[PDB]
């Protein structure tokens, strides 16, 4: 894995265990997607929502699945890759969570499903860029992806079709270029 999959899961372990520390609202503060006017410029706040987690099983499943799958978009395609995939999905998702149901989400839920797209689609329309899904490991997110939709681990799901849609189009357009 590469220095942007790496300082992502450090980023979300610190402020995981902030949160854990310090309770998850005063963390909220300094992260959240604005959520007063004020702090509409503090531009950071339209990703850094992504770095805050609810549960000990809400990180540690995105986190196996970023380390997976953003480490191999960063290995295969390289860092600036995968900082636009993140950037986009994270204020995309964002910004359809918060139409839905106000300023107060956080996770790199959306994300995943971006790069789940986009490691599928890439992975088979485009096998020479050596970039895929294996068929293993196409069982777990489906199981991850039902179950989230169901929220077993709540009401985030048109901001993850969001993501999973950044995904999709970026892998179409990337293997026709490619
Ligand atoms: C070195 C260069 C660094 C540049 C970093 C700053 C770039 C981002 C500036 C802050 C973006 C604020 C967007 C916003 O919060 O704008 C919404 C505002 C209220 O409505 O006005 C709007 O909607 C306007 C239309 C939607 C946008
Ligand atoms: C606060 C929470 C923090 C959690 C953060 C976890 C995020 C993912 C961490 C993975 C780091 C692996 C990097 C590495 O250093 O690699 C390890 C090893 C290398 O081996 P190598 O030297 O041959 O290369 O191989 C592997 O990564 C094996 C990878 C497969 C791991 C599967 C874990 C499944 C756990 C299921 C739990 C379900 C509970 C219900
Ligand atoms: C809560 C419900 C949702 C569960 C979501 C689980 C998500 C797990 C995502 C893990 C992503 C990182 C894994 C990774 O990046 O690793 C890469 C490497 C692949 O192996 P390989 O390419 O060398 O070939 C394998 C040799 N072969 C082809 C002959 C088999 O190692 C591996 O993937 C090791 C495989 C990891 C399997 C972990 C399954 C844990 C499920 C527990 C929960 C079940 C619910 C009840
Ligand atoms: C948006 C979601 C990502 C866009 C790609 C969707 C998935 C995909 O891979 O779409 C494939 C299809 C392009 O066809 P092709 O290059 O597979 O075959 C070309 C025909 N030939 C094989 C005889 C040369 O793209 C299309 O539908 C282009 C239109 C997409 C509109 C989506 C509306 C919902």
């Amino acid at each position: 894995a590469g220095p942007v999959t790496w300082v992502m899961m450090i980023a979300c372990v610190v402020v995981f265990i902030a949160m854990q520390i310090l309770g998850d609202q005063e963390v909220m503060l300094w992260l959240a997607w604005p959520f007063d006017p004020t702090l509409k410029f503090e531009f950071w706040r339209y990703f850094t929502h992504a770095l805050m987690h609810f549960s000990l099983m809400h990180i540690l499943f995105n986190l196996l699945w970023w380390w997976y799958l953003g480490g191999a978009v960063e290995k295969r395609l390289g860092s600036g890759k995968l900082i636009v995939i993140t950037l986009i999905s994270a204020l995309l998702s964002g910004y359809v969570q918060q139409k839905f149901s106000g300023p107060w989400f956080g996770g790199l839920t959306g994300v995943v499903y971006a790069l789940m797209g986009y490691v599928w689609l890439r992975g088979e329309r485009d096998p020479q860029s050596g970039i895929y899904l294996q068929r293993g490991l196409i069982i777990f997110a489906l199981i991850w992806i039902v179950a989230g939709w169901f929220d077993l681990f709540s009401m985030a799901n048109g901001a993850h079709i969001a993501g999973l849609a950044v995904g999709l189009a970026m892998a179409f357009v990337d293997s026709l270029n490619a």
